[PDB]
């Protein structure tokens, strides 16, 4: 059901960008691509392997004064 390079975020503020979704998962892989859309984000990684982790890793983190949230985008 998930993918092999694909995370799906959740919607940020009016901060929503690319910017911070590389200050972010920067520190991960080598991001194939990012989507940062107003309701809901995505970044798909060029690794398996850093996506898998991202998706451990920022989920449950903070951004915001709000909880964010990641999982596997289908």
């Amino acid at each position: 059901e998930l993918s092999n390079t694909r995370l799906f975020v959740r919607p940020f503020p009016l901060d929503v960008q690319e910017s911070e979704l590389n200050e972010i998962f920067g520190p991960f892989g080598p991001m194939k691509e990012v989507k940062i859309l107003n309701g809901f984000a995505f970044v798909e990684f060029e690794e398996a392997e850093s996506a898998a982790k991202a998706i451990e890793e920022v989920h449950g983190k903070s951004f915001a004064n709000q909880p964010l949230e990641v999982v596997y985008s289908k």
